């Protein structure tokens, strides 16, 4: 009976993976937009808000706040570094 | 606004992630019930190895590196074991 | 008779001035394009070519090479600094 | 190409500048003939002061600063005096 469920889990994980790829593509686009707008990569205000929104909505699914924070902390960290990778490249090229 | 239109996309995407994480917890509970009757132990380090390896393989196609995938999924699995062990201690 | 000619000179100078403003607007646009393309402001190859072209065409108008060089050296210097002003601003904003 | 289309505009503009500089030299020659008959001296530091001040005023409207205008026009005037003094030494 375990094999049936594990097969569902593996399918779900593949969907998570796809979304994670998509969010990473979005962070690159966002980084591009920051170069034009002359804004820095990191934006603490936005992260503060985003997390509060996620913790509020997570509550409805019974996902706890600390689980959501530990998880989005990795996701945001990754998207921040991805953008910083493009900034550094950019900075070496124009300079 | 350039910046704004993307963020709305990000916020919508993050909303979909929450739904999948909760659903995954549900499935972990089900697997929790099965190990109860079947009386199997919660942790199965071998399944976790194959699951992670498969995701790292699928991820390269998406241009997601193994480090980020390993870290993110170990946390999801960590929570998943926590979820099952709770179910067991309630029975 | 001098006043008649001086009146023509002043009109000509105003046209030169307008072109100088226009070339400065073009250098800003070019600078913007360099930020997207990730290219540095200065391009020695382009300046080398541009000057050779100007010296060749100048010959037809009887303008000598050294006069043309002294003059375009100021014009190019100015457009280089104008672009560097936008790069510096940009760099302080994204960083 | 973004970079290329602008450069063609710059190259065309530079071509117009050459035409005006040559024409200006012609006028300086004419003024050279007038000072010959009228027997006036080539250099007129007073006309140069008013000419430069006027250009600096017109230039602010174009967002061109006084430093660049002064430097560029002093060279054009410098060449202009050189042009006239040559005409005189040929007569
Ligand atoms: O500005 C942004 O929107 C992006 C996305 C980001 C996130 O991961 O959600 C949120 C805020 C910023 O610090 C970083 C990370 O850039
Ligand atoms: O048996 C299982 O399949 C479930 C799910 C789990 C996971 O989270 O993927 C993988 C293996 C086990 O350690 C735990 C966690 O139980
Ligand atoms: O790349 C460019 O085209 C612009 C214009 C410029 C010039 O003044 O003509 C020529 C070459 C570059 O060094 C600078 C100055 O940027
Ligand atoms: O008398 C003149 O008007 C001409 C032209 C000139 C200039 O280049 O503008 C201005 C004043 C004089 O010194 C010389 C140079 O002769």
């Amino acid at each position: 009976p375990l094999l049936a469920l594990r097969e569902k889990i593996s399918a779900l994980d593949e969907k998570l993976l796809a979304l994670l790829a998509e969010r990473r593509e979005l962070a690159v686009e966002v980084g591009k937009a920051k170069l034009l707008s002359h804004r820095p990569v990191r934006d603490i205000d936005r992260e503060r808000d985003l997390l509060e929104r996620l913790i509020t909505l997570g509550k409805a699914h019974h996902l706890d706040a600390h689980y959501i924070t530990r998880l989005f902390q990795l996701i945001i960290e990754d998207s921040v570094l991805t953008q910083q990778a493009l900034l550094q490249q950019h900075l070496n090229k124009i300079n």
